[PDB]
């Protein structure tokens, strides 16, 4: 049956023929990302569907809670060192902010929780779990400022 798309397979056999290397790939992505040309976040750069429906409709899809930004303080809390892995640079670029741990979780407020990208870049860098809130971008834009 299908399996994985034709451009991933082409990009695999260049792989294992060490056409590409591993880093290669972390690099594009990376690009990938900071490209912005996702669908949905181009549908917003032009103007086309608010912040609120925006944030309304991923965290409906998802099945994720909603975070309003007078639920938080205007200090962050006392968190594991390894929020660390968390540049303020990254966080500015994916609009997402760590808010919270309660108890082994890190609370991640984001813009785009659909980002895997994102999320699995945080996942990785704080070695936590996570638990999502949704948030409108420019909330958590400024959040972010205002903590850091």
């Amino acid at each position: 049956m299908e399996q994985r798309s034709a451009e991933t397979r082409i990009v695999e056999a260049l792989l294992e023929r060490r056409r590409l290397k591993d880093t290669d790939l972390l690099r594009a992505r990376q690009l990938q990302a900071e490209s912005g040309m996702g669908l949905l976040a181009l549908l917003g750069r032009l103007g086309l569907v608010s912040e609120r429906d925006h944030a309304e409709t991923c965290a409906e899809v998802l099945g994720l809670p909603l975070v309003d930004a007078r639920q938080l303080g205007d200090t962050p809390p006392e968190m594991l060192p390894e929020v660390q892995g968390l540049s303020l640079r990254f966080l500015k670029q994916f609009h997402l902010c760590p808010v919270g741990e309660r108890d082994g979780r890190l609370d991640l407020w984001i813009a785009d929780p659909y980002d895997d990208y994102a999320i699995d870049a945080v996942r990785l860098a704080t070695g936590l779990p996570l638990l999502l809130h949704v948030g409108l971008r420019s909330e958590i834009d400024d959040l972010i400022e205002r903590w850091y």
